[PDB]
RNA sequence: AGGACCGAACCGACUAAUGUUGAAAAAUUAGCGGAUGACUUGUGGCUGGGGGUGAAAGGCCAAUCAAACCGGGAGAUAGCU
RNA sequence: GCUCGCCGGAAGACCAAGGGUUCCUGUCCAACGUUAAUCGGGGCAGGGUGAGUCGACCCCUAAGGCGAGGCCGAAAGGCGUAGUCGAUGGGAAACAGGUUAAUAUUCCUGUACUUGGUGUUACUGCGAAGGGGGGACGGAGAAGGCUAUGUUGGCCGGGCGACGGUUGUCCCGGUUUAAGCGUGUAGGCUGGUUUUCCAGGCAAAUCCGGAAAAUCAAGGCUGAGGCGUGAUGACGAGGCACUACGGUGCUGAAGCAACAAAUGCCCUGCUUCCAGGAAAAGCCUCUAAGCAUCAGGUAACAUCAAAUCGUACCCCAAACCGACACAGGUGGUCAGGUAGAGAAUACCAAGGCGCUUGAGAGAACUCGGGUGAAGGAACUAGGCAAAAUGGUGCCGUAACUUCGGGAGAAGGCACGCUGAUAUGUAGGUGAGGUCCCUCGCGGAUGGAGCUGAAAUCAGUCGAAGAUACCAGCUGGCUGCAACUGUUUAUUAAAAACACAGCACUGUGCAAACACGAAAGUGGACGUAUACGGUGUGACGCCUGCCCGGUGCCGGAAGGUUAAUU
RNA sequence: AAUUCCUUGUCGGGUAAGUUCCGACCUGCACGAAUGGCGUAAUGAUGGCCAGGCUGUCUCCACCCGAGACUCAGUGAAAUU
RNA sequence: CUUUAAUGUUUGAUGUUCUAACGUUGACCCGUAAUCCGGGUUGCGGACAGUGUCUGGUGGGUAGUUUGACUGGGGCGGUCU
């Protein structure tokens, strides 16, 4: 659930913690444990690409199986736990062959609940058929863009896809960003949603509690010594020039997709 | 429980005096601030000059930075001393 | 050598980094030492560093580096796979005592341990560049149970007091002993055992995992410390003979208990929280391909080997970095006594120093300090500075408020010593004995003895009782910023920068964007409740009119318009 | 007003006397609503102001303890010219 | 030769479809006890994308430079034949 802190210093008044009692109390599953080094917004030239990434908490990544290609074989849930390395849960599964996964963990999942995969599996929540075998206008997560690659679309917390049609070997969905793409008709998609919608409403509450999660501070620019940015500088705050990114971009309107490779699953990209 | 309180180590460096060919090419003395955290620290590693890094001051990059240091073009040019 | 003074959570001791003979002895004083110098971290010469167990090497790896082929690139070369390097990490084994002018867990004495090689004997399913397990890990907090260590007492030994008293409840001193082996406790974790089957662990698998059954609940693993052994020993205050008063052989009494008690050990535990907490090998197992009267494997004894390099000395400093024998800077370990909450502070122990110019005088003036008549901020840009406040317990505590705070608000009272309550209470500790027992490091009871507050009452001394060092000035109005934090190393710590939060916009993943001639990498092993950019800057009530201009997002009818022809 | 030139705006408060400060007035030279507007408890080595206490800060300095200055011996600089 | 239609050949524009170039940071196998790369099978896209040359636009993102003289100091103003 979501719980609002007591104000008994300052930092505390505006917490808003997303307590989830369902999460298990211990260690995860090692054998689908793999370190996870952070960078710091660096690459292999040493130099930073991606600003406002550094520090943090050590993080071990869980290898979570996004094509979920084990089809006619049930699977038991054994018990939600916590992933850093993404927002949404995950729930450990024990397959009736003796094998142990990890999946994201969809709406109302449980400890108990039987799920199954592949074109025979039942049409309810945490399993996984193609597309074409799924109806329209149901609400599916954990998409995938081109078969057996694994899912990509739909792997936040409380994300969810909608499929509108389906014409042929193709199939049209509304993301949850209103654009509506299409894909192939056997791409894999998990039925429901990703469970931790009230994650959205937490609050950080201090400026600590975005170091932990390995983001820096972020400097505007406009007292920025134009020597390092459009904005610069100035006799107080000047700013009188177009809102502008570094190295000469717009940031308040320009579209900047320039791939022109696809262009054909895009209908109504939004607005 | 706490980017919680008082306060040593530790990390800092607000005030004053001294010193200013100083004990010291930025310190000492008396007080001061933070002190379980965005903390501090050792070892090793990475990012290289119109580039790096920067909680951003045009600050820092070997006592040197509005473009490091070494060598070279080079006996630059100097209607000026 | 007899005194004085200083540090004593160091101004002591052991190391690393680093330096590289500064270590010890003898000799010398030209130069070096901010003076002299017989002295010296100086000159000269000689000697000095002993390891199967400490460390490195070695084995396994992180970040990351190099990188066969390979991809990319005018050349140079860049990225990078398989692989090979890379500790600040993980990985077998030694303690005590004694000894040298200078080294030792390295030598000697005594007692031990570990991993390997070979052989012998007995019993036997061996084998991986593979599978599994383990290794393997966070922060905070809470007690409990122990020890290092210390105090007192007891014991042994010595002493009877430079000046009143001191044969006693007196004074001084000592009362130490390891690894290892055995016992396997406080306490921690886990339900075990056997058979059958199985879409899984790239193939297999007696191992792992899963599933269905049967049978029992006691099974196992871990685990400080203590006890015994080690130890009929060593050490040992002091003596017996030599005694160049430099020191060696021999002998050498007591060698216990109780209380207190760690930041260390049990504890990589337990409980709890969100920010969800290295890898790999060794080690334990599983088998495949293969080898089976072999080879291998297991157990016991015997035997062999364990090399090579480092080891001196300084190491918060005169030996390292600072041009100096420079008020500087430099990481880890050990952590005594009294008072104390304390690693603060004061005085001391062990131990180590008195800071490489001194003597004398006692003027102005300067520096660092103390005291002060009456007045008390009149000083001054400004209460700069200084003075003052300063602790514990009880009572008590405002406007306002986000109901947490404000607040240690303000303000006021009592604090010493002795005696009694109580020959030392409350409480803590806990022996003998007794009872019981799964006869054990047991349980119950027992309460000796040791330790020991706090308080009331009464009395008493002093000008002053939190007496020293140590140790908040307070209150009111108000601007700015919400706050904790960050910033101009070296004149600016701030109303600036950050900040959580809000909003706009971009981004559908081979994402946008960014470093890169490219490959490719980061973003991200993430997927719109996400990432990037921008502005604003907690929260509270709100955020109004204008799209002409600039820019951005869209559009059509026409006009205009490049290469090309 | 961190914004106000005329300006020490005017009134009132505090003071024996207040160009600063606080509270209102508005004639806003030249505030203004996310280059945010108005408020805001708490916090601040932050800026301004008024009090209590406290004092050598001062009226107005006096004395004293120490280190230099001064004399003797030894060693023996410096900018400048 | 004044004249136009189904044709044939010619090329031009749009649209639908196809696959053989090309793409694949999709899946499966081998080299190979290797998430590189390469080859191979298949699938999805498909003559689009992307690259090269030419070309228009945008372009302080980044460079190289300019930004006069007289002047009762200079600048502002004014002047320059």
């Amino acid at each position: 659930a979501v719980v609002k802190c007591k104000p008994t210093s300052p930092g505390r008044r505006h917490v808003v913690k997303v307590v989830n009692p369902e999460l298990h109390k211990g260690k995860p599953f090692a054998p689908l444990l793999e370190k996870n080094s952070k960078s710091g917004g660096r690459n292999n030239n040493g130099r930073i690409t991606t600003r406002h990434i550094g520090g943090g908490h050590k993080q071990a990544y869980r290898i979570v199986d996004f094509k979920r290609n084990k089809d006619g074989i049930p699977a038991v849930v054994e018990r939600l736990e916590y992933d850093p390395n993404r927002s949404a849960n995950i729930a450990l599964v024990l397959y009736k062959d003796g094998e142990r996964r990890y999946i994201l963990a969809p709406k109302g999942l449980k400890a108990g609940d039987q799920i199954q995969s592949g074109v025979d599996a039942a049409i309810k929540p945490g399993n996984t058929l193609p597309m074409r075998n799924i109806p329209v206008g149901s609400t599916v997560h954990n998409v995938e863009m081109k078969p057996g690659k694994g899912g990509q679309l739909a792997r936040s917390a409380g994300t969810y896809v909608q499929i509108v049609a389906r014409d042929g070997a193709y199939v049209t969905l509304r993301l949850r960003s209103g654009e509506m793409r299409k894909v192939e008709a056997d791409c894999r998609a998990t039925l429901g949603e990703v469970g931790n919608a009230e994650h959205m409403l937490r609050v950080l509450g201090k400026a600590g509690a975005a170091r932990w999660r390995g983001v820096r501070p972020t400097v505007r620019g406009t007292a920025m010594n134009p020597v390092d940015h459009p904005h610069g500088g100035g006799e107080g705050r000047n700013f009188g020039k177009h809102p502008v990114t570094p190295w000469g971009v717009q940031t308040k309107g320009k579209k900047t997709r320039s791939n022109k490779r696809t262009d054909k699953f895009i209908v109504r990209r939004r607005s």
